[PDB]
RNA sequence: UUCACAUUGCCCAAUU
RNA sequence: ACAUGUGAA
């Protein structure tokens, strides 16, 4: 469980295509540099504190030691020079005040750049993390205090235009910025991006924004207790700014104005204190004040006087009006955003950045060109008379004049609308049948004749009797339809019902789509109806497959969903799915609940025990082989991840069977990275958005110098920029080469059955994704007792278990 | 809750 | 994910 895997060699199939991707080489001297501690007593002040109070120890500390030094830090405690300080290995107190701390700096080591280059070359098997951290702190030292980072990012208020988003947002631009290294030489990852932030506003019109007011007065009285509220839980939580200077968190918003409002002198009222001692008469006392620093003292400031601080962002949720604004302003096609990003560089300078320059980095200022291959679509296979053979073009097919590799008869089937009937009639629902029925035979999954029961209802209340009542009553009960109003918590119901209460297939549909039907939207409503039955829809051409399929194979797909931003104990979501057969199409899942926010998949050996299992009854064949896709793991992970995990499959192989040793293939993906590729030759856009084709494949030039990884974009992009998925081999028993698993990763992206489309991931990591989405939906309101009680909550029921449920 | 693609959390990141 | 867009037999 060591190592990753060597690249084997490059793919060579599928014709090339010219690529521009936003990797800007780097030229590194091939000099040592010099590494520091640092401690800052205390070190509890946040990193940009500590960034300052470095910044300008360094200048009132500039005569005895740094002598035209230029240092970079990293923030924390990682000090960086380009020659070493006169401090020759000696801890020093230094002593530093702010407009009172002690920072010792020790000498740790050398940092050489010459074994970086060592390692792009072939010379070394690894790259030196240190060297690369180290490049990266001096890339981001001087704009971590230009702008505002956040994360890998930067961002600043865009000079010269206004993109307001109303109660008190408007939008920020910035960029990604990372130090990456390549096969060529080391990259500078560089995109675009945009996120809401507060406006610098004073409190008095961010108070306008939030309570819907073109101006103060109106009115003057005191706010109601829904305007205070709705006031205090925007504003907590938000630092302020005075002018007597001074910063301040809130903490809270008073119940009296400040003319009413009191504090401990003896009982001294607000407005008159800023009176007495400030000189100052409040313009609007029947406002509030914000209570501010700890909420167990009582400061308390007036509104007024007051600033929201310049470069918070905006961590709360967006409205959805706030949400469409934000769309809107940072849509870009990929020419456009490949336009933005190449300004952003022409105009961003890093060369002469002075710490940049110091280091004798040069930064190229045009994007890197790179050949990608478009390699082939699989043929798709389907059934009936026909036995159709589609041909994906641009990574999209369709079911016309087709039918499901097996389709399944539905015999006895009933509706359940909890639609108002006065908005849902009988009418609707008899014609949506019609069409359902139309599309379906035409399909191949023939919906023999009318629902058995069909009745209205409402409330979630209704849901369980009414499903124990169909089990009880109608023998071979294939489906229930349910009609939904829209968004409704009837939804979830459903599915806890259904998925884990009684083991029913239920296929959801919301009013509007009975109300106004369409072929596509049907076939599609088809295609997942005929697999929550059991069916095949389609299969890859056997023919056409890659030479893994001549022996048993399982493949697994593996994803972990975390909570968002905020609630803290809100358990993480580990789901793990295998197929189940040799096409590869139907598959089964297994899901967990485990620690909030641990990606490391906990319980993965029961799992993948089961699913071996499961697929030795469904096949009779031992897999020889088990191909893992592991979605969202980054790459400061990989180690952490591939250790517990390819161990926990090599645990569930040992106590399955002795000695069951099937070659173990690791490969993680990841959707979520700043790299983008354009076309170089205008006439190769594809589409409104002018995207790679779908097939775009680049194992050279941007990747890894010495594993095996590639970016695959199969997909086709129908909007903004296309985000190639980038694929990791952590591990590989079975020496693939780099055309075999590419071909074989794109293939099972056309192997996903809810839509006749190539999708951007292989379909046992897309599947994983939907499985512990339902979880997410049977926890909603739910958050060893407890622990066992959320488990309990995503526990399918037996009936259940063999199914695709979660299509 | 027909579906994909894209933006986006979340892993890694980040003296009144 | 939700929310928001763009689309489809
Ligand atoms: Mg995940
Ligand atoms: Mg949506």
């Amino acid at each position: 469980a060591f190592k990753p895997p060597p690249r084997p060699d490059f793919g060579t199939s599928g014709r090339t295509i010219k690529l521009q991707a936003n990797f800007f080489e780097m030229d590194i001297p091939k000099i040592d540099i010099y590494h520091y501690e640092l401690d800052i007593k205390p070190e509890k002040c946040p990193r940009r504190v500590n960034r300052e109070i470095v910044e300008h120890m360094v200048q009132h500390f500039k005569t005895q030691i740094f002598g035209d030094r230029k240092p970079v830090f990293d923030g924390r405690k990682n000090l960086y020079t380009a020659m070493p300080l006169p401090i020759g290995r000696d801890k020093v107190e230094l002593e530093v005040t702010l407009p009172i701390f002690k920072v010792s700096i020790k000498w740790v080591s050398c940092v050489s750049l010459q074994a970086l280059h060592d390692a792009l070359s072939g010379r070394l098997p690894s790259v030196p993390f240190e060297t690369i951290q180290a490049l990266d702190v001096v890339m981001r030292h001087l704009p971590s205090m230009r702008y505002t980072p956040v994360g890998r990012s930067f961002f600043t208020a865009s000079e010269g235009c206004s993109n307001p988003l109303g109660g008190g947002r408007e939008v920020w631009f910035g960029f990604h910025q990372s130090v990456r290294p390549s096969l060529w030489k080391m990259m500078l990852n560089i995109d675009v991006s945009a996120t809401a932030f507060y406006k610098a506003q004073p409190v008095i019109e961010f108070v306008c924004e939030v309570l819907d007011f073109k101006s103060i007065e109106e009115q003057q009285k005191p706010l109601t207790d829904s305007q205070r509220v709705k006031f205090t839980k925007e504003i907590k939580g938000l630092k302020v700014e005075i002018t007597h200077k001074r910063k301040y968190r809130v903490c809270n918003v008073t119940r009296r104005p400040a003319s009413h409002q009191t504090f401990p002198l003896v009982e001294c009222t607000v407005a008159q204190y800023f009176k007495d001692r400030h000189k100052l008469v409040l313009r609007y006392p029947h406002l509030p004040c914000l209570q501010v620093g700890q909420e167990q003292k009582h400061t308390y400031l007036p509104l007024e006087v007051c600033n929201i601080v310049a470069g918070q962002r905006c961590i709360k949720k967006l409205t959805d009006n706030q949400t469409s604004t934000m769309i809107r302003a940072t849509a870009r096609s990929a020419p456009d955003r490949q336009e933005e990003i190449s300004k952003l560089m022409r105009s961003a300078d890093f060369n002469t950045d002075p710490y940049v320059r110091e280091f004798g980095i040069m930064v190229k200022d045009e994007m890197t060109d790179v050949t990608g291959r478009v390699l082939q679509p699989p043929s798709i296979l389907y059934g009936g008379r026909n036995k159709a053979i589609a041909t994906p073009v641009q990574g999209v097919w369709d079911m016309r004049n087709k039918q499901f590799h097996t389709g399944i008869e539905i015999k006895v089937w009933a509706i359940a609308c909890f639609a108002p009937q006065r908005q849902c009639t009988e009418v609707h629902l008899k014609s949506f049948t019609e069409q359902l029925r139309k599309i379906s035979r035409d399909a191949g999954m023939p919906i023999q004749g009318q629902p058995c029961f069909c009745k209205y209802a409402q409330g979630a209340d209704s849901v369980e009797p009414m499903f124990r009542h169909l089990k009880n009553t109608y023998a071979g009960l294939q489906l229930v339809v349910v009609i939904l109003p829209g968004k409704t918590p009837v939804y979830a119901e459903v599915k806890r019902v259904g998925d884990t209460v009684l083991g029913m297939a239920t296929q959801c549909v919301q009013m509007k789509n009975v109300q106004r039907t369409t072929p596509q939207t049907l076939s599609n409503l088809c295609l997942k109806i005929n697999v929550k039955l059991g069916g095949v829809n389609n299969i890859l051409l056997p023919q056409g497959r890659p030479p893994v399929f001549q022996q048993p194979v399982i493949f697994l797909g593996a994803d972990v969903t975390h909570p968002p931003a905020g609630d803290g104990k809100k358990p993480s979501i580990a789901a793990v799915v295998g197929s189940m057969d040799a096409h590869p199409n139907r598959y089964c899942a297994t899901v967990r609940v485990q620690q909030h926010r641990q990606e490391i998949i906990q319980d993965l050996a029961a799992m993948v025990r089961e699913l071996l299992i499961q697929f030795y009854k469904s096949t009779r064949f031992k897999p020889t082989r088990i191909i893992f896709y592991r979605d969202g793991v980054s790459e400061g992970q990989f180690q952490q991840v591939l250790h517990h995990e390819l161990l926990a499959i090599r645990e569930a192989c040992i106590k399955l069977e002795k000695d069951y040793q099937p070659g173990i293939t690791f490969i993680v993906v990841q959707k979520r990275h700043h790299t983008r590729l354009f076309c170089t030759d205008k006439n190769e856009r594809v589409g409104k958005s002018g995207n790679i084709p779908a097939g775009t494949t680049v194992d050279t030039k941007i990747t890894h110098p010495t594993e095996f990884d590639f970016y695959l974009c199969s997909h086709a992009g129908i909007q903004g920029t296309s985000r190639p998925s980038h694929y990791h081999v952590l591990w590989d028993d079975n020496r693939f080469s780099s055309d075999e698993l590419q071909i074989l990763t794109y293939q099972l992206c056309h192997t996903y059955v809810r839509c006749t489309r190539s999708v951007s991931i292989p379909a046992p990591a897309y599947y994983a994704h939907l499985v512990a989405f339902r979880a997410r939906y049977h926890l909603v309101d739910k958050e060893g007792r407890d622990h066992q009680a959320l488990a309990k909550a995503v526990q399918v029921h037996q009936d259940t278990l063999r199914t695709m449920y979660f299509a």
